């Protein structure tokens, strides 16, 4: 219940709570709104207790490592200071008061410890550390103390501490690591000890308090003390002739104080934001405001850029800027509360001879990082529990995992299940839900076998664990975990893998559209490598990934030399439109030393057939021998699949197994009645699996490998080859795409030499807004590929040519007529060549062969009239090939295409037939084929007949 209007102020009883109401009468008899300062006792623990509820001041004045807890609890709202505003402060004030990249409040003044000497006994301070023991002696002569300070406080005897290299949590990126505490370095324990030994040469007092070191040094018994701002005002009514210094330097580095910034936050719950903040900027952090508040009770240094040059000018004030410069900014997270204890039960133990440094630092380092699991045991417990959940959702992504849990018990209490194993019967279980699942039977279960074992593996780990963090004996469950794995392994081989079938096949279908034209598609490996696996994926485009890959010993993989190539037009063949398709279905099976390199598609006349060739594969040498080859094909057994307008059901999905192996069989599947076309193989799993058990296997990838564009998902590290233009194009918007990163703008990215001249690729983006994506030549300007202005994530699927324009390529994401747009996973794909079905002219004029009365006259094929004329042309065929015959004949003539035994096509026209265009097939038989030209009858020795224009091709 806040009012409205009004502005109320909490500030220390410490600070120049009178200057700061003298600014506020100032800002209501210029603006109206009351300003009121009040000075809280316990006002650190008060604040939380209000602004919790909703309730409390508009402004709070305190330093700012406790505004990091506030701020925590979301009770400091987000300040916004324009850049302007910005500069007027000095730029390590404002990290300060930054939390989680979030200005929490405005930073008034800096504050920090200060050397702290009397003129009158020592004219020139010493300069360093370790001359204050000499030092010491000459003086106890005289009757006084060298060095007097709180002892009892760790902020106190840090300074010296952190000077060898001690800090509390490692600040880098602007987030404070709660796992990496300074407190047992080297650095921090050569501090300590020279103040332990100081101690121990009766050189300080162990004791000494706060009043003990402020009462010394201002009656002139000791001739240094460390302190802050705060007791200037005290020695200042003593007289005592006093100068404030740099801090002595330890080890040749300087002491590192730890450096307060007075900070005023503004409530996240006050209604009066707007009036805050105008107080705040335009007339407390003013050369005016901070003036007032400075002749009340000093601030010291402040953040203020303009008034500190005017403040510096006291040899006090420049001396606290300085020790603050060379010091470590305060954390501000809310884990100090550890490292404070630590450090000052540290420094008290040491002093007091209850603990060693080292001792002290080694269980203040234990109780500084007490507030994140500590290395062992507590650690491990966490991240094992952590990857057991992670393994959980891994197969429950509709079995389950619960499924996995029952079966992993079963195995471990010796549970036999229907007279066979729980692995079998489980096993079962995976062969009667998985047939419409990517990979074969052998691969399947393996798979459920890996997670089984990786499931048994964890938890023998935690329960390893879990005694240890208990404080139980240690137990090896090394044998009894390897013992049942070997028995696993031996049902799995002996019982399991021989009844699995290893035949694999495509997961789902998609109702497609292709061409009717004629088309080659020949999916080759390169020399010396094999394919491996397959996926079909459809999404406005067809898609085909094939991997090829060498091989090692017994069917491994070659990580090193696995590649993925993209072949285009997919869809183009296996599927007719608006006619129908002939496909030739013949399973194809190699023996088991030979492993398939080629598959030759060919589409011909509404005809699709497959030639396939396997080289041969050496289990000992990882060569593949590339003369040793057996070559099959679809060879005569055909499906006819009807016009139906609405299309052909084309396979879809990955079309490999479980893991990436060679395959030694192909075959395609049409059903005439359900339209469904199934490509299927048999893998080479079981073989590698009976061979070698020693997860080097490899997983089909999800994304596109050979990706042109590098970095084309933007979730790696800041290394990206994608270029920002000077401008705001905001380098990694985190909280983008599903949560993760996305080009926010603009962006480019040089691809140029990855591309290839006159070749056909294929563009992916998911991108939201209004985008302008541009694929152009920056040295000609040529457009390769353009997504000019469009509506609003939407994964967009193109595919375009490049010609000739590559040496300066970029990948351009801006926007249209000024507004903003966010683009994500950028994919290129090179889509390697396809080339045109050759089907040359089988008719030459030079090899007709003449029985009776013929002529040949150019085109004109002549059988006359009386002279029974018979013309006969061989043709060069092969095995098994489509062919078409086309001719146009007046006479009544008989054409037929034969061989000593087989005819392949005859056909009589007792009539003219113009623009005859009749198909022909081969089955096996090549040799010895002819075409024959003939009349329909002989009576009289037959009609006049004329042929024109035949040709076969």
């Amino acid at each position: 219940k806040i009012e409205e209007g009004k502005l109320v102020i909490w500030i220390n009883g410490d600070k120049g709570y009178n200057g700061l109401a003298e600014v506020g009468k100032k800002f209501e008899k210029d603006t109206g709104i009351k300003v009121t300062v009040e000075h809280p006792d316990k006002l650190e623990e008060k604040f939380p207790q209000v602004a919790a509820t909703g309730d409390g001041p508009d402004i709070i004045f305190w330093a700012h490592d406790r505004f990091g807890g506030y701020a925590q609890s979301g009770l400091l709202a987000e300040i916004t200071p324009d850049k302007a505003f910005q500069d007027k402060l000095y730029p390590f004030t404002w990290d300060a008061v930054r939390y989680n990249g979030k200005l929490i409040a405005y930073p008034i003044a800096v504050e920090a410890l200060s050397l702290i000497y009397n003129k009158d006994l020592l004219p020139n301070p010493p300069k360093t550390w370790e001359e204050i023991p000499a030092l010491d002696k000459e003086l106890k002569a005289k009757g006084k103390s060298a060095l007097m300070f709180n002892l009892q406080e760790p902020y106190f005897t840090w300074p010296l501490i952190a000077a060898d290299g001690g800090y509390a949590f490692k600040y880098e990126n602007g987030k404070y690591d709660i796992k990496d505490v300074g407190v047992d370095n080297a650095g921090a324990k050569a501090g300590l000890t020279f103040l332990v030994d100081l101690i121990k040469n009766k050189h300080m007092n162990a004791d000494t308090d706060y009043s003990i070191a402020e009462a010394a040094f201002n009656k002139g018994e000791t001739a240094m003390t460390i302190n802050g701002p705060w007791a200037w005002s005290n020695i200042d009514t003593s007289k005592v002739n006093y100068g404030v210094t740099v801090l002595p330097t330890f080890k040749g580095q300087p002491s590192k104080p730890f450096v307060g910034v007075l900070s005023a936050g503004i409530n996240a719950a006050s209604p009066n934001k707007e009036l805050a903040k105008e107080f705040l900027e335009n007339y407390l952090l003013t050369d005016e405001g901070l003036e007032a508040v400075n002749k009340d009770k000093p601030l010291g240094a402040v953040a203020l850029k303009s008034y500190e040059e005017e403040l510096a000018k006291d040899p006090r004030i420049a001396a606290t800027m300085e020790n603050a410069q060379k010091g470590e900014i305060m954390p501000n997270i809310p884990q100090m509360s550890a490292f404070w204890y630590a450090v000052r039960t540290a420094v008290i133990n040491a002093a007091s001879g209850r603990q060693t440094v080292d001792e002290a630092l080694k269980d203040a380092q234990t109780a500084a990082r007490a507030f994140a699991a500590a290395s062992g045991s507590p650690a491990d417990i966490l991240d094992e529990l952590t990857e057991l959940t992670e393994l959980a959702k891994s197969v429950t992504k509709n079995d389950g995992f619960e499924f996995y849990l029952n079966t992993f018990h079963d195995v471990m209490v010796g549970n036999n299940l229907f007279g066979r194993s729980a692995l079998k019967t489980a096993s079962e279980l995976i062969t009667k839900e998985n047939v419409k699942t990517s990979g074969s039977e052998v691969g399947n279960v393996y798979n459920f076998l890996i997670v089984l074992t990786a499931l048994q593996a964890k938890a023998f780990l935690t329960l390893t664990t879990c005694r240890k963090l208990l404080g139980l004996a240690d137990i090896d469950y090394t044998s009894i975990m390897n013992e049942h794995l070997n028995k696993e392994k031996e049902e799995f081989r002996v019982n399991i893998l021989p009844t699995l079938s290893n035949t694999f096949s495509n997961p789902n279908y998609a109702k497609v559209k292709g061409s009717d034209e004629d088309a080659k598609m020949i999916v080759e490996a390169k020399p010396g490598h094999a394919l491996i696996g397959f996926e079909i994926s459809n999404d406005s485009i067809t898609v085909l990934k094939v991997y090829e890959a060498k091989l090692k010993q017994n069917y491994q993989v070659d990580k090193d030399s696995l590649s993925e190539v993209i072949y285009g037009d997919m869809d183009k063949l296996l599927c007719p439109d608006q006619s129908e398709q002939i496909y030739y279905t013949n399973n194809i099976v190699f023996p088991n030393e030979y492993v398939i390199t080629k598959i030759d598609f060919t589409k011909k006349m509404k005809t699709l057939r497959y030639e396939v060739t396997a080289n041969f594969y050496d289990s000992s040498t990882g060569e593949i021998d590339l003369n040793k080859k057996k070559v099959e094909s679809s060879e005569a057994e055909y499906r006819t699949l009807s016009a139906n307008d609405d299309g052909v059901y084309m396979p879809l999905g990955v079309i490999s197994e479980t893991f990436l192996t060679p395959i030694n069989g192909f075959g395609l599947q049409a059903d005439e009645n359900s339209r469904l076309i199934t490509l299927t193989c048999k893998s080479y799993l079981r073989e590698l699996l009976l061979a070698t058990d020693l997860t080097k296997l490899i997983v089909p990838p999800s994304g596109f490998i050979s990706n042109i564009v590098e970095n084309g998902s933007i979730e790696e590290d800041n290394l990206e080859p994608w270029k920002a233009n000077n401008k705001n194009a905001y380098v990694d918007h985190t909280g983008g795409v599903n949560g993760t990163k996305a080009l926010y703008v603009g962006i480019s990215q040089f691809i140029g030499d990855k591309l290839k001249p006159k070749t056909e690729y294929v563009i992916q983006y998911t991108v939201k807004g209004k985008p302008s994506i541009h694929l152009k030549d920056e040295n000609t300007g040529y457009i390769h590929y353009e997504d000019t202005n469009n509506n609003l994530y939407q994964t967009i699927n193109k595919r375009f040519t490049t010609g000739t324009d590559l040496k300066g390529v970029y990948l351009i994401l801006k926007s249209q007529n000024g507004d903003e747009a966010w683009g994500d996973n950028f994919i290129i794909l090179e889509i390697s060549p396809s080339e045109k079905l050759l089907s040359p002219e089988l008719i030459n004029t030079n090899n007709w062969t003449s029985t009776g009365s013929t002529n040949i006259s150019g085109n004109t094929l002549t059988l006359y009239q009386g002279g029974r004329g018979i013309l006969k042309q061989n043709l060069q065929l092969d095995s098994f090939s489509t062919y078409r015959v086309y001719f146009s004949v007046s006479g009544d003539a008989n054409v037929r295409i034969r061989n000593s035994r087989e005819v392949l096509f005859e056909k009589r026209y007792m009539s003219g037939a113009k623009d005859v265009s009749e198909m022909f097939t081969t089955k096996f038989e090549k040799d010895n084929f002819y075409i024959e030209l003939s009349q329909g009858n002989n009576l009289y020795g037959g009609p006049i007949v004329h042929f024109y224009d035949v040709s076969i091709k």
